[PDB]
């Protein structure tokens, strides 16, 4: 038999973890990455999932699906869906009220319910675990945002079943992050924890109260359309202007030039979280012109100043709704790949008057980490 695993099914990135020998192991994929893009792509000859999928989006924009988490368990008539679809390069049709993604696979036109797309990503995570564990993975704990209603939770459970996973339990993402740090241990009296989650495309702030081992989501806030992608876009717009300056050519119209530039920016951004400047080396970006440049962390922070700063507004609201003061929150844990940005860390710490931030576990692996632990206890492995 095999161990149960914990899976973070994210909007942009997903992650798998497994508790074994009192330690949690975050499993890397085929490309060696510890998190894999929640991307699925359909071509003439195959269906690509994960890195392979994202690594060809600029070439196959209408048949490469992403953001399935924004659709899952929702209706077509949903104002959310209606708004979101205005920015998706892939087709989304109404099917008796339910939204469906329409793609072209092997010449034939095919459609999928959002839960089917997510099951594909889930299958990828499962095989990643299996490759590592050297055994079949059946049981799993999958995470979901705290605000997900019954339909969304149902659809997520369904995605699991059709993926061949026996979903032991669906737990909230903030709660999984708290468990990763062991903030669920009984210490007598209440503990207020603030989960600051800034991922690839969403921002969630959750204030949890934990007494006797029971979690209570006191308040939540954030922005469904604020994430690392927005930071990348600011770099893109910055570089489009620079190319136009140096070569008097506007590459905006060329969707491929822009997507290749975005991929380069996202990578330079990650480097910036550990270095003061990074170089952008793109061969033959537009026409036959190579675009060789670099950005400094200062210029980067400067391009996103208003965005970074605005991050504190949802924090303030969460506090007031929860009826607490800065001084009353006991622990602050960082979740999401974007929390690795030094400026975001400074900004939050300054706001909480120097309080220490919980960030020893990679923020983008925190949710999976907690789910893995939770899976183990539910399986008697712990
Ligand atoms: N070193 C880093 N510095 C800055 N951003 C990073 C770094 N490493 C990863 N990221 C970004 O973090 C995002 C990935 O976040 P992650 O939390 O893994 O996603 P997720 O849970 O799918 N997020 P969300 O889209 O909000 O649901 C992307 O915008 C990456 O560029
Ligand atoms: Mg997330």
């Amino acid at each position: 038999k095999g161990p149960a695993v914990g899976i973070d099914l994210g909007t942009t990135y997903s992650c798998v973890g497994v508790f074994q020998h009192g330690k949690v192991e975050i499993i890397a994929n085929d490309q060696g990455n510890r998190t894999t893009p929640s991307y699925v792509a359909f071509t003439d000859t195959e269906r690509l999932i994960g890195d392979a999928a994202k690594n060809q989006v600029a070439m196959n924009p209408t048949n490469t699906v992403f953001d399935a988490k924004r659709l899952i368990g929702r209706r077509f008539d949903d104002a959310v869906v209606q708004s979101d679809m205005k920015h998706w390069p892939f087709m989304v049709v109404n099917d008796a009220g339910r939204p469906k993604v329409q793609v072209e696979y092997k010449g034939e036109t095919k459609s999928f319910y959002p839960e089917e797309v997510s099951s594909m990503v889930l299958t990828k995570m499962k095989e990643i675990a299996e490759a590592y564990l050297g055994k079949t993975v059946t049981n799993a704990v999958v995470t979901v945002p705290a605000y997900f209603n019954d339909s969304q939770r149902q659809a997520t459970k369904d995605a699991g079943t059709i993926a061949g996973l026996n979903v032991l339990r669906i737990i909230n993402e903030p709660t999984a992050a708290a468990i990763a740090y062991g903030l669920d241990k009984k210490v007598g009296a209440e503990r207020n924890v603030l989960i600051f989650d800034l991922g690839g495309g969403t921002f969630d702030v959750s204030i949890l109260t934990i007494e006797d081992g029971i979690f209570e989501v006191k308040s939540t806030a954030g922005d469904t359309h604020l994430g690392g992608e927005d930071f990348d876009n600011r770099m893109v717009n910055h570089f489009i202007a620079e190319f136009k300056r140096k070569h008097k050519k506007d590459i905006s119209e060329n969707k491929r030039a822009v997507r290749r530039l975005r991929t380069a920016c996202e990578r330079a951004k990650r480097t910036l979280s550990s270095s003061t400047q990074a170089s952008i080396e793109i061969d033959s970006l537009y026409e036959g012109i190579d675009f060789y440049t670099s950005i400094t962390r200062a210029r980067f922070e400067e391009l996103n100043a208003d965005l970074f700063r605005g991050t504190l507004d949802p924090v303030e609201k969460a506090l007031r709704d929860a009826k607490l003061d800065k001084s009353q929150i006991h622990d602050i844990v960082l979740v999401g790949g974007s929390t690795r940005i030094p400026k975001i860390q400074k900004l939050l710490q300054d706001f909480f008057n120097g309080k220490e931030l919980n960030k020893s576990i990679n923020p983008d692996e925190a949710v999976a980490y907690g789910a893995a632990v939770q899976a183990a206890i539910l399986s008697g492995d712990k």
